């Protein structure tokens, strides 16, 4: 039914083409199995008109958010009038007996507030509070009632989802023998994902997303390739390095297709639904190899990839023709850029984007995006050729420095060249090109 | 709504105008506040199509039942699969740690396949676990992990009865500091209900409900008066007395108008809008006190007594002219009987019914049959008159041994008396009698 | 799911057993075959909070009334306005082409006022207006644009009770060339009833139902028996003949068990669920037989209507026995009073209902009280014997006139006998009878 | 709600600036100011599933469909049967008595067919058959039966937008006194539409929508403008022409935003939620005047033209150093293309585009595209700057028949050149254009 038109809103647009293949792979399949929207105290107590406005717009297509907050600014308050709210001993907390005691009302009161406002607001939330996860406890003295959540029983949870409300959840505990001791909300979700298996799975907080040197919206991450020039370069302070590794700890451990996501609560619309949003997205990508030589390949592979890829497959023994500079390859040989010499003086002098080789399965989850990002790191000056029917034109206009067309071929080029060291280059990819295919 | 014609239904037969007054006395009044329908395992495990199968339907219509399972059957054998089942120290039990362990699996397991049995059959059930109840915990090595249910928080019910579904919540505590011990189920209702102050209240047993020396369902019980030739009479062998004890514990916590009812689920809608069922009822009544002498009465009382249960008030100076024999009087002045001696030869010789007197919001709590059910085991010779278009001569007509009509008045008369032996006497009622409103 | 508490309401109270068994012998049949409630423009003008509030009540529950509004008060208004208001030739009216036209404007406009009036109140009506009255043409220029209902089309209404709503109809009709003049609203609804074949079938109308001599609601009519010593007694001015005779020739036309029921709208309700309501009743009942002969009897259908209408068969050979002094059966054999001759001296005194045997198809249709109704008529002094656990014992206990129990039997006598002379002849029944069945 | 998404979906994309627009300036108002969605006989009969799991789709979110039937095909087969199907006297048809008769019937027929597979399929459809248009009669012998809609009624069709549900109404007059003669269907949407006032409005048929002389669907038409090169060009052959004139007809009547939209049912959907679909649309945009002179213009207007459709004003006294080769201008002054002289040798040689200027309120009826449109017919070569950050550049990408980046500027050119030939003028707008906000 949604499906029928969220598609069809999509197909006629720019970025339809990766989206709605992301509505298509994974449409159908359980319902619990949707979203996993982790909340937390801080977006809560502040902003909760707008955490739930959202909240209540999927579930009330079909689409179940199975939220999980963990209020901790408003705790830290309630706790502290009475006192005993200092000490940190380890990386996390501690906490005492007439202590979990404040927790446990305060998880209590504000799980209970949202629940509520969800009900009121037209939704169906369903409170669950305590049972679902089985907090065995770290150290006993040295940090009192706190745990690590040993596994997690979803029953409580698969319940309200076969009723069809939204789950929400709570970061607390119980031992075996019943004891609710606290538990790291992060270390939590973590955990109910691993067990549940989602598609989406948003962060929300108060902030905005992920920063940058400059202090922009980084609308992306993707680990197995842009993870070191990142995990290395410092302006990445200090727990903006634990959210990550954290998030890269997940999904390692779904399908692929998954993908974090940290927006805002206004926005979440937006991010779950565009190419876009105002959220870092984030995956996991694959592992790409970088290879020189045409011979350290699965050529096969490309040709099941080039015929998947493209209409018909390769001109019969076009691979023992290829003369090859530069080549990027998905571990999973589901996406391929090859990169041959072109040109006239020598054997130079352009690079030249002999073939692009996305899997319907795969623009979606942005391979086609990770593996050209790859190489316009490496080869600086691009100038490649695609039909007029062909689907990924917008992408290329959007990389394309310049374009310009034919009836028969689109062309576009990659890098600043002076006034008059540009035309003389640019003539040539449109001569040269022409007679590739020849 | 509903009542506009659950009333209607009333009206027009016979044990209507206490039922339906039942229905004005409560309607509108929160929603929670409603049932309170106290299950156990016995009834879980054996028959549950029908169990939920009523539930739904008070849900279904306004009345929402606000469920308290307690499996225990199950329990007690998934239990000793492993073992560690024996023990019993006090008149209660006793728990281990790998045991509360095993209980609270069990509990959550048929608390869930309750709350999905409902969504399942139509209903709204949504689980309700834990947090509830303050279970300070009575002996710690000589019990181990039992406690008293020390105080009820009832947010995370209101929750779900704001919602609109049926709460199925659980006989299990949790200390201050978060340590889930056992509890005792009934020890436990006490005090929900307390808490939240229910008018009906319902306890379902695999059984059928009270029994008597016979073994007929004695659909009923009143306390106050009917206490004692029980609390002290034999056939009331062993856990019943237990079973009455605690609840009459409850509702002398109660207003007056609440009532028990311990009956089978398949039958609980007909104990439920029924002067029947098959479920013993079990009120608190009133203390109802013995007069002989019309000294001893708050006569004004009986004036706004019987202005407001007869239309008109007493004629005039009635009270220093009527000659009393025997007096029945609830503590609170809303029934009484006035037994007067009416006849002939002497003073004597016949006993007579010369009022009744019960207020609106009475009959229904059966007090009208409570009064009057303590004068005929004092009195069992019984000759009384009532108008025609009296709402209550089908309460006499029950009483009634006999009956005979006049346009003007109706005759009844209560006792056996030989074929000769009757005639004489019977025409006698019904002529002195024409002659008390002369 | 609603008659399995509808019954239960039942059960317990005393009109319970007839109507109950209303329930269970047109439970499941079709929706638009519930109801008809044909309404009226002087009930529509006046009070239409209170008639769509109780149409409401049913088609939220399932009992989907499919009503047939006419409004006429405000027609004859609108009309008068520009004139042409007058002259109705014969028992009927008269209409013009420039007149239809206003009519059909104010049959439109308040046909919708209604349909939107339940929407708003919570309804779901659903206006039809057209195309289902066949409305053949009876004169041409003699009456000019008015006609008989020459049949109905359904199709427009079963679409709408296969919706769920409430079919708002028309007084209108429709040639086959599809010209729109005028029909009888009345002739009307004989007509649609025909074809639905409905159960309950209501006539609202803005005054209280049918009247007596008195001036007091004749709760009831039963033509087959009660038509005579009516439609030929005087009190039967004018139009009530009409109105009479007509839902006469509806029911000849229907089952047995249907019956019309001219009440108020605020009532409508209390008339569709109880034994009461506040409008005339008024069935077909049956042809009944009195036989002064026991031999002109079908005496084997007597068995199984003795055998169906008591546990056992009859003591055999009790017919051959039986004495007969004045017999009643109903022409089915579903009813039967047998009067034998009991007593002393000589074959007299006393006239003795030896049996009473309606089957449960039938104390329903009120059958039962139809052939009783018309001995009680004929023989005036009566008594009789039922057991303790006899259901219908209330019925008895009504036309009883005095009644005196035993463990064993119950009796009961009908007429008035001065003081003396009663005792004597009341205690003969309670020594001859108990020698009836020894 | 929905909206909050809609324009989500959009914003991200292409397409998205003149869709989310046509969202904001129409979104609330009324509800059966939606669509109205004639279909017609060949689309009932053939394919239904798709037709109404179509209208389904939006009654099912908000916007209700308020449908307008028309069975025609198969009429004209059960008319025949018995016969009298032949003559066609005018452009139109004829009938006879016993022939509106077969009509009335099939109307009624394939209504209710209808009206059900929508209730069935989930929907909520109320036929409305009849007494909405207020057909007078045309001719009476030369003709019979047929009739032109003199007016309609919208009562019949509010009521059932506001219970919320499609009413399917139909192609049925009805004299004023109250005769049923025919219509046509076409003549008859014109005249609910100018009575209604939709927004959408699409024309449902079997076919797949307007061809072109070669015979691919031209997804267009524009009439103020678009008309002439079509009403007089001969690729129109007959009743398209008729088909044209009468949309053309409507939207004179109705705001400009509202649109026609000739398409089939499967895509339905696609088309009233996508730029692209699969029908014509078809506007009526509005009167263009093309000026040489820069003298005949209301400035001013362009002052508030350019100062509301771009950010700031035009730096002051612009306008008396403009010097204007070609102008183009809506009437209304919404829309504006400035056409410059620019280049070196002598005034010319390249024509430039100085300003384009459409308001908020525009691009999304598609002005910017029509206004565009008709001066890249006049002029064929054409060379134009535009920013980064401009929301319309992929409008641009369009047209453009290359471009070229700077961080400051794009560029754009249009038309063939020989490879010598464009590189030479290509330079030239990248050295000119640098020059023009200097």
């Amino acid at each position: 039914q949604t499906r029928q038109t969220i598609v069809r809103l999509l197909s006629s647009m720019a970025s339809a083409k990766e989206i709605s293949q992301y509505l298509k792979r994974f449409s159908q399949l359980d319902a619990k199995r949707f979203a996993v929207v982790k909340v937390g105290g801080a977006v809560l107590r502040d902003d909760l008109e707008a955490l739930t406005s959202s909240l209540s717009f999927l579930q009330e297509v079909g689409l179940t958010p199975i939220v999980l907050h963990g209020a901790g600014p408003q705790l830290d308050a309630e706790l502290s009038a009475a006192g005993i709210e200092k000490q940190t001993v380890n990386g996390l907390r501690v906490t005492s007996p007439h202590a979990l005691a404040i927790v446990r009302k305060v998880f209590q009161a504000s799980n209970l507030k949202l629940v509520e406002a969800l009900q009121q607001n037209g939704a169906r939330a369903t409170s669950i509070t305590g049972g679902v996860f089985e907090a065995e406890y770290l150290n006993r003295d040295t940090y009192g009632l706190v745990g690590e959540v040993k596994a997690v029983n979803l029953a409580p949870i698969e319940a309200s989802l076969q009723a069809g409300s939204i789950p929400v959840i709570t970061s607390l505990g119980e031992t075996p023998s019943g004891q609710i001791l606290n538990v790291n909300a992060d270390f939590a979700a973590n955990e109910l994902v691993q067990e549940l298996q989602p598609y989406k799975i948003i962060f929300l907080t108060g902030t905005g997303g992920l920063l940058d040197a400059e202090g922009k919206l980084i609308d992306s991450i993707n680990l197995s390739t842009e993870y070191d020039h990142l995990m290395q370069q410092p302006w990445i302070n200090g727990g903006m390095r634990v959210k990550i590794e954290q998030i890269k700890d997940l999904l390692d451990r779904l399908p692929l297709e998954s993908s974090v996501s940290i927006t805002r609560p206004a926005d979440l619309a937006k991010e779950l639904f565009t190419h876009k949003g105002s959220g870092t997205l984030v995956r996991r990508g694959e592992r790409v190899l970088r290879a020189t030589s045409w011979d350290e390949l699965d050529l096969p592979r490309l040709t099941s990839l080039i015929e998947s890829s493209f209409g018909r497959t390769l001109v019969p023994d076009y691979f023992s023709n290829t003369k090859l500079l530069r080549a990027y390859v998905s571990e999973n040989y589901r996406a391929a850029v090859i990169l041959t010499d072109e040109g006239m003086l020598g054997a130079s002098a352009l690079i030249y984007l002999d073939k692009f080789a996305v899997l319907d399965d795969a623009q979606g989850e942005g391979l086609g995006r990770a593996v050209w990002n790859v190489m316009r790191e490496e080869t600086p000056q691009l100038f490649w050729r695609s039909r007029h029917n062909n689907q990924v034109n917008i992408f290329y206009y959007a990389e394309s420095d310049g374009c310009i067309k034919q009836e028969k071929w689109k062309v576009f080029w990659y890098g600043l060249e002076n006034f008059e060291q540009i035309q003389h280059c640019v003539a040539h990819c449109a001569t040269r090109q022409p007679t590739l295919l020849g």
